DNA sequence: CGGTCGCCTATAGGC
DNA sequence: CGGTCGCCTATAGGC
């Protein structure tokens, strides 16, 4: 549910977008001790409290460290933000956002934690 | 479920292909008295009795008259015949073959008459 | 593969 | 559209 604290520009001024049972916040993990992988990938779709104004927030890196990030603004174009979000999730999990109740991790890609 | 009599080349030598609940024989109708439409379109996928050899049979025209037709042969390629068949049905009904239990006629397109 | 970019191909649609 | 065509573009995916 919460805006990711590291999103300094929007924590306070915004909330994670929801609609029914869809909630656009996800945390991905890939751990593989053989090749030295202990990394996260976080994605959020953010509506401002101020107006109907949108943005997608992505942050990634080694567990522990605060990593690097990307904020992508979408003005009032909810459809765009949803695409960007869904597409990113897909690139990193090889599952669709829509089929996440039946999530199945794939070798070589990130796994998902439930919220 | 019969080979269409007008298919002279294959009536006697062949039968309508079936596969589970799928039976590849369909009759389409478009009647619209306002624009003067009283036309059928018949499609059949035919397996020979002789061997595993395939063909799609299409006949169409004004109700009453025997119209024109097209026989398309597919040798042993069942998959091809099924595509040709399904694709034609789609062009003329704007429904998929797969979803025909829940068929919904579309304005401007053919309707499907449900067999026996 | 964190980011991002961009051929080629195979279709699907407009005309 | 009842048959057939074939350009050109826009689009989506694989690599």
């Amino acid at each position: 549910a919460p805006v990711d604290p590291e999103c300094t520009a929007k924590v306070g001024k915004a909330h994670v977008y929801c609609e029914g049972n869809d909630v656009y916040d996800v945390m991905l993990n890939q751990t593989n001790l053989q090749f030295n992988n202990n990394k996260y990938y976080l994605i959020q779709l953010l509506e401002d409290d101020a107006q109907r104004n949108f943005s997608v927030w992505m942050r990634w890196g080694r567990v522990g460290k605060m990593g690097q990030h990307s904020l992508v603004a979408c003005s009032g174009n909810l459809n765009k933000a949803k695409e960007i979000f869904q597409k990113k999730f897909l690139d990193k999990t090889k599952n669709n956002w829509e089929d996440r109740e039946k999530f199945e991790k794939v070798p070589g890609k990130y796994d998902m934690l439930q919220m």
